[PDB]
Parts: C-alpha cells; structure tokens; sequence
RNA sequence: GGUACGUACC
RNA sequence: GGUACGUACC
C-alpha cells in the first residue's frame, strides 16, 4: 500500500499542495517511491475537480524507464491509471502525439518528449505536472535545460497574455545532490545551487531536517579511509621503456619539454604525429605514432600490472606485422618501420621477462589487493565495486584477479563493467551486457564489479560492503553517489592511489566542495521570498539570452571539387572530392571505378579493414550496401589537401564541404 | 554517425 | 577554445 515515510512527508509537502520544488534525499532514501506518491495524489485531485490530469517522468537513462515501472510506478497505478514506458530502443509503432492523448502516466528519456517539441502536435501545456529524475542535469545545453527553458519561454510568454492564459506544468525536481559547478568558493557555490533552482524554476529546494534522525537511521554512510602509495619501488620496466623512448626521440630528432609517460608528453606527442602528417614528413610521423604506444606503456605502468604495458605495445607490432607482410589474394617496409621494429624484437625478451617478477609491480596493486582480502575476508555474503578511469584498466584489473587463485580462494568471483559508447579504443559492452552483469552481481553470481563511471549513477546495483575509487576522483556528485553504493552493514569506502599523481588533494577539493554545498543549500532556504525571487528571475532571463547567443553562433560549405585526399603516411594520391559520397546520411563511402587497385584487405558492417597498398596505413573497412562491397573512408587517416593549404581533420563534419546520397 | 554532460591537461 | 580519457542520449 503507498505510504511515505515521516522524512519522504516532510520534503514531498510542497509538491503536493502544487509548488515547483527540488528533492534532495541521499541515495537509497526512496526519491522514486516519493514520485510515486506525488503522482497519484496529483492525480487523484485532477478526478474530484473533474480535469485532466496527467504526468511525464523524465529520466537520463533508458533502463531507468524499465526499472521504474517495475518497481515503483506499476505496482500503485496501473489498475487506476494509464502507465507507459517509452525510449528510442524499444520500436514502437505509436508516434509520440497519439502516447500523450492515450495514456496518463508516461515515463520516458528526456530526449523523446525534445524530439516531440521541436517537430496533432505536443506542448508542455498537455502535461499537468513534469517530473524529473536526476534533476542536476538541468544545465547548460542538456536535454533537461531545453525542455525547461521553453517552460520558462512560455511562463514569459503567459504574462504576456494576461495584459493582453495558456496553463503550464507543476515541476518535480529529483536528485541526492544538486552539485556545486566546480565552484572553489561559497559565493559560487550558492550561485550554482541558485541556478538549478532558477532552471527548474523551484519556488524552494527541499531537505530532510525535522525528520533527520529517522533519515540518518535509514540510510547509513560507510567507513571512509585513504589508502596511500609512496611508491618508492625501483621501476625497470619504467626505465627501460624510456631508454626505448629516448632511442627513438634521437633517430627522428624530435625532442620533448617535458616527462615521459605524463599528459603533456601525450598531448606533445599527437600533435607532433599530426605536424608531421601534414609536411610531408614520414619519418617523423611514425616515430610519433610509435612514441605515443611507448607513452602509454608507462602509464599503463603507473596504474596496472606492466604485463599489460607489454601487451600493449606487443599487440601494436603484431598489428603492424599484419599489414606491412604481403598476404595472398592481394614493399611496405620503410627504413623508420625496420628500425622500429628491430629496436622493439631486440628489447621485447627482456621486457616480456621482465614483466613477470611481480616483485617489480605496481605498490597500488598491493594496496587493491591488501584492501580487497581484508574486506571479502570480514563478512559472510560481501559484495563490492573498484572504480578505476579506463576501460583498458577495468578489463586488465579483471585479469589481475583471475590470473592470481587467491582472489579465487577467498570468495572473489569478479567481472568487469564498462559503458556502450563507441568512442574508445577498448571495445564496449552492449546494454543487454551492461543489464545481465549487474543482475548476476544481484543474484550472487557475480561478486566485485570494476567498473568506470557507468556504476557510480542512477542504476539499480546491489548494496556494496566496499568501494574502491582506484585511482579515479572525478566531482563532488559522483563522490556522494560512489560512497552512496556503500550502504550495507560494516560498509566501507576507499581512495587507493598514489602520491604522485594528485589524486589524494583533487579529492579533498570534492570534500571541501561538499560541504561547501550543504552550506549553501541551508542558505538558499533561509533567504527571504523577495531575494528568492529577484536572483531566481535574473538567472531565468539570462539563461534565455545564454542559448540565444549559441543559436546565433551556430548559426554561422563550398563546392566538392575542391579537393583531395592525401595518404598520412606516404602522402600517395588517391581521391579527389568528387569521389565521395554518403549512405544513410552518415558514413562516407569512396565511389571511383578503379579504387581497388590502391589498397587491400585485412581482418581484425564487416570485420574487414582496408589499408594502403604502398605503405599499409589504415583507411577504414569494407561494408555491404544492397549487395555492393563499397569502402568507408574514415577521415582520421587522410590529409585533405586544398588548391588555394593541407590539414587534417577527425570527423566528417569538419570539413567544409557538403556530399551526395 | 550526430549531440550532451563529466574529468584531467594545454 | 583545443587534446585526450570517461559516460550517456537520439
Ligand atoms: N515509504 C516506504 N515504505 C516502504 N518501502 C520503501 C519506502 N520508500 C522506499 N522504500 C523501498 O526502499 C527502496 C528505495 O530504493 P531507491 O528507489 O533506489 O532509492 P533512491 O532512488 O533514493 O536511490 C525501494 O526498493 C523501496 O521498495
Ligand atoms: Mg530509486
Ligand atoms: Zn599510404
């Protein structure tokens, strides 16, 4: 039966006599169940007044549609109501207009009810109260804050029509915690909580105080400790890389102003690579690319096992002899390609020998390890999460518990978790993956999740023993949300890193940025209604004029003979503009009757790369279009060539240039 | 593919 | 504003 609890009361209040509010409840508080009430109570007076009533619940992500209805929504509305849930996934046959009409509950991703608005039409007028889940979001050009600022284009426009009445919607803002805005002081700290209270358009954000003892009994915060590494080891692995490096930095005479295996070394290193594309210059270019494997090794190192360094630059040379030998069904060789790889089978025995005395490892591994066998070791039936920043690191530190029967011994039963983007080098897990690990991990199967920042918001995963945020500090937010996972008995959060890295200070700057926030949450309550309201104006009317000068900005092609496609690596022509065109509207595919005498084939659309039959450089892959075997070009690998000027670009879209069907 | 947000570094 | 890492939505 639905029934709030005394803390869920006390903060719903407002939104129930029908006041624009922001939620702030901690994690495993019952935000959602919250909802559930709002909007039956909502609904529920709109039938004794005899009016229509109905409700949107926005969220960010879509298996958060699905959960919600199963575990909340259904099970208190769906024999009163009209329920749905709706994303871009699930092909439904209903257009968006004919769902508002039919159905009184609608939860959905925030970015369909947008595509509705933009174009029987949809207006926020139809729905008589908008909820939205995660509500921090509402910001910048988010999908929150473009729906909100035509709420607020409409509040402006309302007035409008009372001098001479078009009704709008009663907004649920929900969230643990609103943020800061990477703000270093307390007056732009509350200016970020003033903000979201002005995007949402909050007559009053709303906290748990009066019931506060009930609220702290409720939900129970973890032991938070800081594991430190000095890491005063001796590194041969580290210093053997760098003797490579420096190798390779005196053949191409490219030299850097600052340390191997750091940030600006990697930002140095691709803008050398890109230089050396455009002028023409191989030798260098290559070395660059080489030096960049090389670099990554070394930070590899400084966070996983250095096995892993060594397969990455193993892997890379694999590669390279894949492409470079001439296979059947079809020299690539250069002078820089056979010193390279010389420099690298002479110092691969010793690095691959090296790589396996784990004396010589990483001290935080020893810090994970110690921190996780104390912690599996302390409860019966444990459950966890190591936050770690890559997808390289996730799937190498899953290998690092399975390649030592220790872990096995002691209970550990690990998988990996990342996200489903397709911008990364490392592959990405599917949805349906995503969906299947955090059940098992549920239902027991499972046992410690590594995961990247796809754990740490708005997904229904397991109450955890511990948390390790492995080297990874990110915001304030996802701080109170990765410590929010801790929320069993005897649960514990974790910081291991090192030292050096600065990891250990960036988090004490979240620390101090949230109680920065607590702060200006009491503040923002006890200003006065005018103050309230005059500062909640200004950012209302200069948010308006913030997306008129990005409209008026983006605002701001030629003609496709223009141009033509060099080769990065050995500048051979190959295409001219006129050659190209595009399929669906988004990959671009080379069109030239004789295009196939100037490249081959490899496998890893297709699972079938093309690359250059001079040199071996990659281009892109085959791919099938009504029966044609057609070549997609990747822009990434060629330098374009103008005839009034050469440069490089990394999407499509960055050229000035529009293309055919 | 496009777009959004987060973080580090320039 | 740029480079990368990360996550997401259509
Ligand atoms: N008033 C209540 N009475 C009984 N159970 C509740 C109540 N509020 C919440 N719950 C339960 O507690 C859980 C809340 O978890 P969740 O919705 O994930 O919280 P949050 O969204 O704040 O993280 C749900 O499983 C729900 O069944
Ligand atoms: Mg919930
Ligand atoms: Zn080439």
């Amino acid at each position: 039966d639905l029934t709030l609890r005394d803390y869920q009361m006390e903060v719903a209040k407002p939104a129930l006599n029908g006041e624009n509010i922001i939620i702030c409840l901690p994690t495993g508080s019952g935000k959602t169940r919250v909802a559930v009430y709002i909007t039956k109570d909502h609904l529920d007076k709109k039938r004794k007044a005899s009016e229509q009533g109905k409700v949107i619940v926005l969220v960010n992500k879509v298996p958060l549609v699905e959960q919600h209805l199963r575990k909340e929504f259904n099970p208190f509305l769906k024999h009163w109501y009209q329920v749905i849930g709706l994303s871009g996934d699930s092909e439904l046959k209903i257009s968006f207009p004919e769902v508002v009409k039919r159905y009184d509950v609608i939860i959905c991703t925030a970015q369909i009810l947008e595509n509705s608005l933009l174009n029987e039409s949809v207006r926020l007028s139809d729905f008589s109260l908008i909820i939205i889940d995660q509500c921090h979001h509402t910001q910048k050009e988010g999908v929150y804050n473009n729906i909100m600022r035509r709420y607020l284009k409409e509040k402006i426009k309302n007035r409008k029509q009372a001098k001479e009445l078009i009704p709008q919607p009663q907004i649920l803002g929900l969230t643990a915690s609103p943020g800061v805005g990477g703000a270093r002081s307390n007056s732009k700290a509350e200016e970020h909580i003033l903000k979201i209270c002005a995007n949402l358009d909050a007559c009053r954000i709303m906290t748990v105080k009066e019931h506060a003892s009930q609220l702290k009994n409720q939900v129970k915060e973890p032991f938070k400790k800081t594991v430190i590494a000095d890491d005063k080891r001796r590194d041969p692995f580290r210093e053997r890389i760098i003797e490579i490096m420096q190798d390779i930095q005196k053949y191409c005479q490219l030299y850097p102003k600052s340390e191997f295996g750091s940030q600006p070394y990697e930002q140095w290193v691709i803008r050398e690579e890109r230089r050396a594309a455009k002028e023409e210059k191989r030798k260098e270019r290559v070395c660059a690319e080489h030096l960049k494997k090389y670099n990554d090794a070394l930070q590899i190192n400084d966070t996983i096992r250095m096995v892993d360094a060594y397969n990455h630059l193993n892997n890379f040379y694999k590669e390279l002899k894949r492409r470079k030998t001439a296979e059947s069904d079809d020299s690539k060789q250069d002078e820089t390609d056979e010193f390279l790889m010389r420099l690298f089978h002479a110092k691969k025995k010793q690095l691959k020998e090296l790589a396996r005395k784990p004396e010589y490892d990483n001290e935080k591994l020893m810090k994970l390890r110690n921190t996780l066998m104390e912690e599996f070791t302390k409860t019966e039936e444990p459950r966890g999460i190591i936050f770690t920043k890559t997808r390289q690191s996730a799937l190498a530190l899953y290998h690092w518990i399975m390649d030592n029967p220790k872990f096995e011994e002691v209970g550990i039963k690990a998988h990996f978790l990342i996200g489903a983007g397709h911008n990364s080098e490392t592959k990405p897990m599917t949805q349906n993956e995503q969906r299947e690990v955090i059940d098992k991990f549920r239902g027991g199967s499972i046992n410690l999740l590594i995961a990247t920042t796809v754990a740490e918001e708005g997904l229904d995963i397991k109450e955890c023993n511990i948390v390790i945020r492995y080297g990874l500090v990110t915001n304030e937010i996802a701080m109170v949300q990765a410590r929010g996972r801790a929320r069993a008995d005897e649960s514990t959060y974790a910081l291991v890193a090192s030292s050096g890295s600065g990891a250990v200070e960036r988090e004490d700057v979240n620390i101090f940025r949230e109680n920065m926030m607590y702060k200006a949450i009491r503040r923002v309550q006890e200003m006065p209604p005018e103050e309230y309201l005059n500062k909640i104006q200004d950012f209302q009317l200069q948010s308006i004029v913030e997306k008129q000068m990005k409209a008026k900005r983006d605002q701001r092609k030629k003609n496709p003979s223009l141009i033509t496609f060099l080769c990065k690596n050995c500048h051979k022509l190959i295409c001219s503009g006129e050659d190209i065109q595009v399929i669906e509207n988004m990959h671009h595919v080379s069109v030239k009757k004789d295009f196939q005498h100037l490249y081959h084939k490899r496998e890893n659309q297709t699972n079938v790369e093309i690359i250059c039959k001079d040199c071996g450089q990659v281009w892109g892959n085959m791919m099938v279009y009504r029966g044609l075997d057609l070549p997609c070009l990747k822009i990434r690998n060629f330098v374009v060539a103008f005839e009034d000027t050469k440069e490089i670009f990394k999407k499509w879209g960055e050229l000035p240039i529009i293309f055919p069907d």
